[PDB]
């Protein structure tokens, strides 16, 4: 079930190169986190973060760990508290360290983002 309109990100123009893994996020809320846990009882105890809503097949972030419904609280060492913040790491880093909450407990997801063109 999709969720809207978002065509965002248009052809510009850029001089170094990002990296990529194949994964979508939307900005979680202090709204939107609130309702997800209640309306997904899988839900971790976090409502800040990256939220996952679905993770490219074939990319470094499916094998790596990152699930779809997931939450980043911390990445390389660093807590995020924005879905922007952790693509950061993604082209800041070469690895990512990511660490997110499962079941009842935090694991780390080691993924290896590759250098693509602008």
């Amino acid at each position: 079930g999709s969720s809207g309109s978002s065509g965002r990100q248009a052809k510009g123009k850029a001089i170094t190169k990002k990296k990529y893994i194949g994964i979508r996020m939307m900005s979680l809320t202090s709204s939107k986190a609130k309702e997800l846990k209640d309306r997904h009882r899988d839900f971790p105890d976090v409502i800040s973060g990256a939220y996952i809503i679905e993770v490219i097949p074939d990319t470094p972030a499916e094998a790596g760990g990152l699930k779809e419904n997931d939450v980043i609280i911390s990445i390389n060492g660093q807590s995020v508290v924005s879905a922007n913040d952790v693509s950061d790491v993604i082209k800041r880093e070469s690895t990512l360290n990511m660490v997110v909450r499962r079941g009842n407990e935090d694991i780390m997801i080691t993924v290896i983002p590759e250098e693509i063109d602008p």
